């Protein structure tokens, strides 16, 4: 086969509206700020935008705790703004993907308000209410965001389930009336001409019959137990049959907690579930499975073996998204590259090259196109994220981990690293806001901003632009098959992308010294498609490359 679609060949950009552009001085990005910057995105070469949740929310989890699914978040604007965003993107031939958060609602959602009003309320079993055991929680389930996954309610004396914050009660998908209400809600958004849906933690919808305790072992890897719900594929396939297949959309599945060998069932096109896999294997390759804020050393051989495994898993019938950072992870150049002033731009370009030459839909997270870095967090109160406060409570306040060792890690791992405001220019607060930004701007905005880069042909921005253009022009870079030349090489990452006789080579030097790299077999260069940081010229039929430190390139190979 090889079944091309607009979503397989799109280059997506992810906008985290809270941090993109504030147009009214309250310190918080808003819909008008996205609208006002569409020409900037269009100039980058972006096809499609995925926005993080835009709905009415008290913001315990920055939009992921939704109090009304049919209303715009007060901080982002009005319904008129949203409809104008859709319409201005349509004018520019850009498609919008929205974030669908239906594993749970805010505890202020009308459904929960009613549900918690008493056992006899019609909405009682829109959520999960269970009696305690021996004066304790129903079972030993922990929450991703701190403490127990069960919260006691005084009125009724029962506990309600929350995998995420106390303010995110989990919806009861086993109740057909819940599923039918959530479908009605999707059609409301789909009817406005939205072109994609990203399903937040899509794999936790089905809860485990009778809530048994997790074993000591399971407590150290509990996400995977929450994804074992026996009806998860029935529910996703049902939502496909009753809603998704009735519209013309691309659907992404965020499979948090799903082992890779179980991912294909969500994305195999024959199964009629979802289109695009968001996996965690690569982006958190170096994260501890138990203490999930903690990181460890990783090597290039480990990284490339994951890329290849994730590629093979999707195989012929599935499809991958490919991203190196987003609003839940550290910035790619700091995490996967070298963010020191001598290497930052070279590494950012190398990782852009890697990103834009995967057999996957690439997602470019806001500010990565400038080479934005992690933020120098000092003290615990410099962080905002509910998640980091939950880890601090579980691990530091219980005395299990010294505060300083915890900070050493979360400085490198915290989601807030991606959430500092987008650095537009060199002006006060990087031009993000006229007032006080909700989260401090990185002081490196003076060196790293869009205004310094958009007209500089050597910039990280224009290198991304050139790579998008190249990807659009060379079908092997989207659909071609992927072969790693040496999964055990810890210095030079080299792989081929092949469609029939059209064969391309991507080479990235991960070392900060010169690497000579002789090609294997009979491979030789036909053309240089692009390089960054090269010094030696590549001629026809070369079988060797002298790679500068952090050099990256794409080459066409002779047939
Ligand atoms: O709401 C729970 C979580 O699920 C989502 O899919 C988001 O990516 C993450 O930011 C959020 O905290
Ligand atoms: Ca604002």
């Amino acid at each position: 086969n090889a079944l091309p679609t607009w979503w397989k060949q799109a280059v997506f950009y992810q906008v985290y509206p809270r941090s993109f552009k504030d147009t009214n001085g309250d310190g918080i990005g808003d819909l008008n700020g996205i609208i006002e910057n569409l020409d900037y995105l269009k100039k980058l070469g972006i096809d499609a935008i995925w926005i993080n949740p835009h709905y009415d929310s008290p913001n315990t989890d920055n939009g992921y705790d939704i109090r009304d699914y049919r209303k715009i978040m007060k901080e982002y604007g009005t319904m008129e703004d949203f409809d104008r965003l859709i319409s201005e993107m349509k004018k520019r031939n850009m498609r919008l993907m929205i974030d669908i958060v239906i594993n749970h609602t805010s505890d202020q959602h009308a459904w929960f308000v009613q549900s918690k009003s008493g056992k006899n309320n019609p909405y009682r079993d829109y959520y999960f209410w269970r009696d305690g055991k021996d004066g304790h929680a129903p079972n030993n389930y922990p929450s991703f965001f701190g403490g127990s996954a069960w919260e006691k309610d005084d009125k009724s004396g029962q506990y309600y389930l929350h995998y995420f914050a106390k303010q995110q009660p989990d919806l009861n998908w086993d109740n057909p009336k819940v599923r039918q209400d959530l479908y009605d809600m999707l059609r409301f958004w789909l009817d406005k001409g939205v072109s994609g849906l990203r399903f937040a933690t899509v794999a936790t919808y089905s809860k485990i019959p009778n809530f048994p305790d997790l074993s000591q072992q399971q407590l150290k890897n509990f996400a995977e137990e929450y994804t074992k719900g026996p009806k998860i594929h029935d529910y996703v396939n049902e939502m496909n049959r009753e809603v998704l297949s009735h519209y013309d959309i691309a659907t992404a599945g965020e499979i948090f907690g799903v082992p890779l060998d179980k991912s294909i069932k969500f994305f195999d096109r024959r199964r009629n579930e979802l289109n695009i896999a968001f996996t965690f294997d690569l982006i958190r390759l170096d994260r501890d499975a138990d203490e999930r804020w903690r990181r460890k050393d990783w090597t290039l051989s480990q990284f490339r073996k994951i890329v290849d495994k994730v590629d093979q898993t999707a195989g012929e019938y599935g499809w991958n998204a490919f991203f190196l950072d987003n609003h839940d992870n550290p910035r790619a150049v700091s995490h996967f590259g070298d963010d020191r002033p001598q290497w930052r731009e070279h590494a950012a370009k190398a990782l852009a090259t890697l990103t834009l030459t995967q057999r996957a839909t690439p997602f470019i997270y806001q500010g990565s196109e400038l080479g934005m870095t992690n933020y120098p967090f000092k003290k615990i109160d410099d962080f905002d994220d509910v998640e980091v406060k939950g880890f601090w409570q579980d691990y530091v306040e219980t005395g299990k981990v010294k505060a300083e060792e915890f900070l050493q890690n979360v400085r490198q791992t915290s989601r807030d690293n991606s959430r500092t405001p987008f650095q537009w220019d060199a002006s006060k607060n990087a031009g993000f806001t006229s007032g006080t930004p909700w989260l401090k701007i990185n002081p490196n905005y003076k060196e790293i901003n869009s205004a310094d880069q958009i007209n500089n042909p050597n910039s990280v921005f224009n290198y991304y632009r050139k790579l998008i253009n190249i990807r659009h022009d060379i079908p092997a870079l989207t659909y071609g098959s992927y072969i790693d030349l040496d999964p055990d090489n810890n210095s030079v990452y080299a792989y081929t992308r092949t469609l029939g006789a059209e064969k391309y080579l991507v080479v990235i030097n991960f070392k900060e010294e010169v690497m000579h790299y002789t090609l294997p077999g009979d491979l030789s260069i036909n053309k240089v498609i692009t390089e960054n940081n090269s010094h030696t010229i590549v001629n026809k039929n070369d079988r060797q490359l002298r790679l500068e430190p952090w050099q990256s390139g794409i080459y066409k190979l002779n047939p």
